[PDB]
């Protein structure tokens, strides 16, 4: 559909570029498609836009806060949770959902396999697809638990080290198993901090280089803390696409669902992890990861071959975002200044749509004895509602989980579940 495809353009341009700053000619030109052939003026496209991207929204909202798992206090702090992934997003799921990687028992290799897509942001308003292709295999002999099918919820944010000078990646993931409704000895080696380290050494297309980082994991929250140098000079592709190269040992696996970690019962021995990453339109990455302990330190030691690229391509010409979008909503509601009284109005619209299905769910949950809080449904909806968009904006800027783990440790307090 003609209209459809602009629309999802520009957003994907709105999203990076902002709508003010959307040119017509960049809109046709990344939708490859005229225009007034379908929209009255840019303004109408943007009311148009806003429409399309808000009722996408309020019925993702919908089915999570009347549908979703758990009850309404469960719903109210997933509207927060899925936030948190400033990592692999696009189209009108971006800044809303985590990226699920299911995970799969290979028993002909005593292992596991997945397979998944991976999206990075071109800076042109196009989008990169990387698919993956893993393979994971115990190095040692003793019994390995093999799962049953669920997945994990990555989460990830890459930032800065201010006084960084080599070419360098921060990376924070929060990885939480799930999928399973109702352990071993190596899980024993995850239940406090543990230093990390990681080594690559890589060859895309005849440029090597290598990447050392250091680090520290905390399985019990799912969190791990990574910094990783390019030591030979400037890293020859962008630094988004080693993201998953660069631990799923730290994952936190709840309680039911401890006996479907492989990777913390592969350890100390540990596990072969190797993927295939083919880059659409371009080359692709083979990798080969032992990820095991030395010492009291987690090591994951890699080498990575290219093959394919184009010199000129988004990889190679480092055409790659390095951070995340975010939401539409977010970065819109950033633009509210310029915009046109009729957009003004849609936004306005937009986000009472929200407001109001947060209200509705903190009725719903009183009335049901799924939670308690002091005030009324629509003026908890609209605190919920800041509370939400300036965590996430406050995120963005500080490149960190921190705004949204506070905030919704605060919600947790606030919106409480019923004395017994």
């Amino acid at each position: 559909d003609t209209r459809e495809h602009l629309l999802a353009t520009g957003e994907q341009l709105s999203l990076q570029r902002g709508f003010t700053g959307m040119g017509l000619s960049e809109l046709l030109k990344t939708a490859e498609v005229s225009f007034y052939h379908y929209f009255r003026s840019k303004e109408a496209f943007g009311v148009a836009m806003l429409e399309r991207h808000y009722a996408a929204y309020h019925q993702r909202l919908t089915e999570l806060l009347q549908s979703g798992e758990g009850n309404y206090r469960d719903r109210i702090l997933a509207y927060y949770q899925q936030t948190l992934n400033q990592f692999s997003q696009h189209g009108t799921s971006a800044g809303y959902n985590s990226d699920n990687v299911y995970i799969m028992a290979d028993k002909q290799k005593n292992g596991i396999k997945a397979n998944f897509k991976i999206r990075h942001n071109v800076e042109d308003g196009s989008v990169q697809l990387a698919d993956h292709y893993q393979q994971n295999t115990p190095i040692g002999d003793g019994p390995v638990l093999l799962p049953d099918n669920h997945y994990l919820s990555f989460q990830s944010v890459l930032s800065k080290d201010p006084n960084e000078k080599r070419d360098h990646m921060v990376l924070l993931e929060f990885v939480t198993a799930a999928g399973i409704t109702l352990g071993s000895k190596g899980e024993e080696l995850f239940t406090g901090v543990v230093p990390i380290l990681v080594e690559l050494d890589g060859d895309v297309n005849g440029h090597k280089f290598s990447v050392s980082g250091e680090g520290e994991g905390d399985a019990t929250y799912g969190k791990l803390t990574l910094k990783l140098i390019c030591t030979t000079g400037k890293l020859p592709v962008p630094w988004p696409t080693l993201v998953t190269t660069l631990l799923k040992c730290f994952a936190r696996y709840p309680d039911h669902m401890k006996q479907h970690d492989f990777f913390k019962s592969a350890m100390p021995e540990g596990y072969v992890q190797e993927r295939t990453i083919f880059f659409k339109d371009d080359g692709n990455y083979k990798t080969r990861a032992e990820v095991k302990f030395e010492g009291d330190t987690l090591v994951n030691r890699i080498e990575l071959k290219g093959i394919g690229f184009k010199e000129d391509g988004n990889i190679l010409g480092h055409k790659l975002e390095y951070n995340g979008t975010g939401s539409l909503t977010v970065k819109l509601s950033a633009e509210v200044s310029d915009l046109s009284e009729d957009m003004r109005s849609a936004m306005d619209k937009g986000a009472r749509g929200v407001i109001a299905l947060l209200s509705q769910a903190l009725e719903n949950g009183r009335e049901n004895h799924s939670l308690t809080f002091s005030g009324e449904p629509l003026q908890q909806a609209q605190v919920l509602y800041a509370l939400w968009l300036g965590a996430n904006l406050q995120a963005k800027i500080s490149r960190s989980f921190e705004p949204l783990e506070n905030a919704l440790a605060h919600v947790k307090n606030i919106i409480a579940t019923p004395a017994v």
